[PDB]
């Protein structure tokens, strides 16, 4: 007798969902059934009582039945993500970003789900790069096939999601429902390096994964960051073979220095921008250093599609591919390549 | 101040600063809410648990935007009988019943209340089935008060403001804070009642909101769950007086009340609820008059605690010896056509 009154009154009592619950709520949320009120009400409801993954993969499997579909045989059994949750609150430059382009032009097939900031998100700053963003299906695909690299615009690829969303602006504080973009890109890569601003979350995060069967690292920087830190350890929970095993992570023992906070602050997406140029130029500093690290996080993640190599020869070749990429000119090239197929649309 | 802030703060478990419920709540008052945030705010504040600080700041809000009744027409000493409902169990109109019979006894009675929410029939619905008016403006209540020693303030008609807040309630049907405020928030502000809670985790702070108000007050949850003293076991009462605090456990044996079992109070639709009341003023004998007069009892001595020195024990004596002459004089009966007649000449 699935209702409202039922699965608020169970979440606010503390207790777990019954089976389909979530998936009866995500339903009403992505067909327009639902009240800004009903959503909002699950929204906090979920998030207070601390959401489980079976409930979690369930608003995720709800929500990518509704999201256009890639064309069939265009993603490769191998492609990653390399995403965030965002919300870390330190507006960084776009770590993920750089290290997506970092780990296309090592030749892994990268297919970014992302979106504009919720100063510069991701989405923004590959527009001010000349990158095309809001391309459909058709053509994210053949971007994947020419380039090595697409990107998905959430709002283009979700569209029965505004209703969810237009709550989650109104509303300001993070929910359960910022797990989701990380969940749901559409083109369902089986790999990733998945970033979790919040520590109580990322284990759920990793058990939606585990529940795919993906090969993914689901991190959170001690420092609070979304992404694989410079600043101090980060925890990383591996999912490979369907099971999760939490991690501590520190870049000192592969001699990485401790950087600080403020030498990977962002600004505008000009100034993001110019970063990306300056780290695909072949820069040194922190900033290298941080997109290095989590470029070898998604190789690494990559590589446990088709093995279980040992954890610390994965990130050494990692780090050797990442570092590489950047110093052949292949990074600064993928970029140039990337915005070249965007600029053959027109014609 | 701002929501982000403020459900931040719920989400995180922290109470609120001091002013923060406040400001919420007038944001909700004032129409400038959207209901996304209105219904965030309700269940956050909900799972965090809400303080007395917090639940005052937002009844009193609440009450600076209600119409109030004209000045001096309501007695220093009238008093409220009225529950949060939410019980589930869908009783009878218990308060409602009770609210008459403490009229009858010669105590003023200023009754807030309004339609069912989840049961078939809420106090209001009741009296609007047994012929009186429930949608009379603060000069007839109060004109009701004087005439007929009750009055009845239906809270649609006195908080207009809160109808962003009540659509959001209806909209997610989940029981939250807000379900505390009716109680709370009479227009009338009478210093006195019986007040039931049928959450036994927020009838404490319920009472902590009445301790900072110039109230005498027993907030009471029956121990099987009704938001009334009932009959069928022990019941909970936190006495209010003076600014304090008094947590006991009630026991109607006591006073000689046989144990009754739950569905021999179960109520049906309005004609049929209305039909119950009759039946008891009638002098009808059973658990349901039994409950009626425990029940009228407590609120005689919630009204005692203002003005009077009696103590607890022979309070109740003389509130259930009140209660039942009452109605056992045909006193309950006749105010009541009183009431109606009342209502139809207008
Ligand atoms: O505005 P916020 O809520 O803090 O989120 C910042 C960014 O993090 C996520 O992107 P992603 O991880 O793809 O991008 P980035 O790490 O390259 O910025 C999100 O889609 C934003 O682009
Ligand atoms: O449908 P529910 O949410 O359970 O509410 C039942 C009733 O409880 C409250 O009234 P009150 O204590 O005045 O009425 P009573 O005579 O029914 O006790 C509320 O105003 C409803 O009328
Ligand atoms: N942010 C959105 C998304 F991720 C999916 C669909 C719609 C939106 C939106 O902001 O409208
Ligand atoms: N229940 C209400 C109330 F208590 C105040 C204002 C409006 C309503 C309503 O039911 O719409
Ligand atoms: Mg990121
Ligand atoms: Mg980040
Ligand atoms: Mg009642
Ligand atoms: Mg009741």
């Amino acid at each position: 007798v699935p209702s409202w009154p039922q699965i608020l009154g169970r979440l606010t009592d503390n207790r777990d969902l019954a089976r389909g619950q979530a998936a009866w709520a995500m339903d009403q949320i992505m067909t327009g059934n639902a009240r800004p009120a009903q959503i909002a009400a699950f929204a906090v409801a979920m998030t207070m009582k601390a959401p489980t993954a079976d409930e979690v993969g369930e608003l995720a499997g709800v929500m990518l039945s509704h999201a256009h579909p890639l064309p069939a045989d265009t993603v490769p059994d191998d492609a990653v993500d390399v995403v965030g949750t965002g919300g870390d609150g330190v507006n960084t430059v776009n770590l993920s970003t750089m290290a997506a382009i970092v780990v296309a032009a090592a030749g892994v097939p990268v297919v970014k789900h992302g979106n504009r900031a919720a100063l510069s998100g991701g989405a923004d700053t590959l527009e001010a790069l000349g990158v095309r963003i809001d391309l459909g299906p058709d053509l994210v695909a053949r971007s994947l096939a020419e380039v090595g690299i697409g990107f998905c615009f959430a709002p283009r690829f979700h569209p029965s999601y505004r209703h969810a969303a237009a709550v989650r602006r109104e509303i300001g504080v993070p929910t359960v429902f910022n797990l989701l973009g990380p969940l749901t890109n559409p083109a369902r890569p089986r790999a990733g390096l998945i970033g979790c601003a919040f520590a109580d979350l990322a284990e759920v995060m990793a058990g939606v994964f585990a529940a795919r069967r993906s090969s993914v690292l689901v991190v959170h920087g001690d420092d609070g960051l979304d992404e694989l830190t410079t600043t101090t350890t980060s925890t990383i929970w591996r999912v490979a073979a369907g099971s999760v095993d939490k991690l501590t992570f520190d870049p000192a023992g592969f001699g990485f220095a401790r950087a600080q906070l403020d030498q990977l602050a962002g600004g505008d997406a000009q100034a993001n921008a110019a970063a990306v140029r300056a780290v695909l130029g072949g820069a040194r500093g922190p900033v290298r250093d941080a997109v290095v690290l989590n470029a070898a996080g998604a190789i690494v993640a990559h590589a446990g599609l088709s093995s279980r190599a040992e954890w610390l020869p994965a990130w050494e070749e990692g780090l050797r591919r990442a570092s590489a990429a950047i110093d052949t000119g292949a990074a600064e090239q993928l970029l140039a390549r990337w915005v070249r197929f965007g600029r053959q649309i027109l014609e």
